[PDB]
């Protein structure tokens, strides 16, 4: 199933080079799927225990989701433009409660793209979901008794049998390997939960990013121009900041080997803005407010 | 069947580099078919259950169709030019009810190219359709009884046989693997449904895109010039918007390190227009209406 | 498990080329993981002794952590800017007690990135943690008696058996290889401790580097400009120092084959500074204080 | 450019400050604080 999902990686590399909502993290998601298909070639360590099988399945599922959710927050620039130095903002430059929640849900969804994709990848594998209800099916309270004292584990594996003892309640190696009828049943149960999660996330994400492209105040040419102007001023401003710091570092380095902007400007110079005026991306709005009235 | 359909992918790469209706998504469709032939090299997980086999077949068929239909909507530009910010259009700039349905059916067909192609690819495989009426043939109500309690599954697989028990009503492994006579019969049943769907879609699509190239008001040289002018102004306008935002970001970045267009224009600047006048693609029609009378 | 974690190395090479806190050591960490996956292909020497198994496991875990912690200190520049020549600083140029602890915790966390990653890599292997409680499970006080005199080791391996003698308290080869039920149990115990450590470190590191990006005085554009100015003056100052020493070495080399700056400046020229004034990175603050008043 | 800028942009000035020729003095007073 590795080369199949790698071909799917090439397909959605073509997708994340075509379009989407944004594309700041489309490089990393396809590399995660294309590398962790080959990880899933060597997985399901899948212990033979009552609590540790649920732990090794539940942690291994809902752990990298939280990890990639945290990475999708922290790498995403806009949340830092919301909350880089939230304590020491000069007052009334932090903007609102309603708009900051819209930006918060924006960065949450742009973050949560990648963990939903990873969850769909592993649920789409016949993997750690069989390692979950392979436990939860096996009637395992006698293996609680078997692991109260490991002498019972030894004499349940060796003296009494394992699959001949499939009558009552079971001790371990049903856990690490089930019946292949049960294994295939629960494997495709994982496949249908995988596609149900993917289709639910796709429909809900389509509906949300449509309802924030259909309730958008600006319209499609005006929105493409605001996005082009945003994407050019947050590069041209950085190029001018770099050459300004480079000249003032040139002169201050020459200043040493020849011996022998208030917070209001640096805070109106920061986005997560209102889009209610003809000017926007509040470098413009600061510039209209204070000096240098027009360019 | 993988390299065969990959050769078909190369053939229809030549086709989608020759002609068609449009070619904005012809790159991705051939990559989907050429990668998911190799996906179909490793498929039919195909569970041994009464409801889950129909679920794992029906979801796996009609799920990626809806997913690629949603992708074919959202990637396609024209529907956003219909409905990017449909709430906050300045009134009477949204145009009609009849013309917007023509554009809606246009983006629906240009979307639905790729799911019909994917449906034909998987039906053309002997795949998840055998995984559908392999269930629906097998007389499976005794497997409902077998999966009311999995002890009956165990003693139907082990104690009683599976293919020696082909007399009455069946319990699982008929489901996961049928008789090869039945399998080949139902496989080519899937092949003839595949080609029936493809030929029906091809005839209907030919008839529709002919009846919207034969009921077209403009004629073939005038239509090729309107398409060339559209395809050059929605690139030249973006180049001028980029260099305009670049100059006004240059000057506004220099404006900060030296301290120490109403909605009517941005809405008549948007397509999904009437083609009833000598001017068209309503940047021209706006320009004829308001200032800068001729170029 | 080698190529899997090498694919993870490629993924987090993409991560450490995207973003983070800093990236001065992101080259070396991925090379450590990608090379020591292939080291872990040939590991668990794992002796058959009572004290030496715990020693060979505990030293091999908590040794390279201390080694990479020491390397992460010494390679990191900022701690030397705190304490290169701490004895012979001219007095009141060493700054405070509170701020130097903030820089100390900064260099401790930037150091401790790599040992936590290495600890997670080896705990994520089924490795030297099975080589720890494979000892601690095996009831080994009879192997203390067996290694009080190695004649008992010889007659415990040869005359009496090893796995037939799994009744009471055990002598060696249980240690070097346990029961595979126990081995897989304790292996996935190591996996869940691995992910628990990784998730705890990730949540705590996110919370700390957020609480020192949310309690930051400057804000995100001002902080990016201070970081750009810092990253350009500690290169432009070095280029001017190099060409100044090159001219004064040119002239002093010509000065020999033609025969036949107090400590205050060199100490205010050093960082780990206060960020309380409009000027910062105290080359600027020195320059404002003493001569060459402005550039 | 209001009349205040076009009037502090005009000489016959005081020479009492470190800046002079009152384009400089206007520039120090109002925006564009230093060159």
């Amino acid at each position: 199933m590795t080369t199949s999902i790698n071909s799917v990686v090439t397909v959605f590399q073509n997708v994340f080079t075509n379009h989407g909502s944004t594309l700041l993290n489309g490089i990393l998601i396809a590399t995660t799927v294309g590398g962790q298909s080959l990880v899933r070639k060597l997985t399901f360590s899948c212990p033979c225990a009552y609590p540790l099988n649920i732990y090794h399945s539940l942690v291994f599922m809902f752990g990298p989701t939280a990890a990639l959710l945290l990475i999708g927050i922290t790498v995403n620039s806009t949340t830092w433009k919301l909350a880089h130095g939230f304590f020491f903002r000069v007052r009334d430059t932090r903007h609102s409660w309603k708009t900051t929640c819209v930006s918060w849900i924006e960065v949450l969804i742009q973050s949560s793209v990648a963990p939903i994709a990873w969850l769909f990848v592993v649920f789409l594998d016949g993997g750690y979901y069989r390692c979950y209800r392979s436990h939860e099916f096996c009637l395992i309270s006698d293996a609680i008794l078997c692991k109260n004292s490991t002498i019972l584990n030894s004499y349940a594996s060796t003296s009494s049998f394992n699959k001949i003892s499939d009558n009552g309640k079971y001790c371990p190696p049903c856990i690490c390997v089930p019946n292949p009828t049960d294994a295939s049943y629960l494997e495709a149960e994982s496949q249908i939960y995988a596609w149900g999660l993917l289709l639910f996330s796709g429909v809900a994400a389509f509906l949300v990013i449509t309802c924030n492209r259909m309730c958008d105040k600006y319209t499609l040419v005006q929105r493409q121009y605001v996005e082009t102007y945003k994407n050019v001023e947050t590069q041209k401003f950085d190029a001018v900041a770099k050459e300004h710091a480079s000249q003032l570092a040139e002169h201050n380095a020459r200043a040493f080997f020849g011996q022998k902007n208030p917070l209001f400007a640096r805070l109106r110079l920061i986005a997560a803005e209102k889009t209610q005026q003809t000017m926007y991306t509040p470098l413009q709005l600061w510039n209209d407010n204070k000096g240098y009235r027009i360019p």
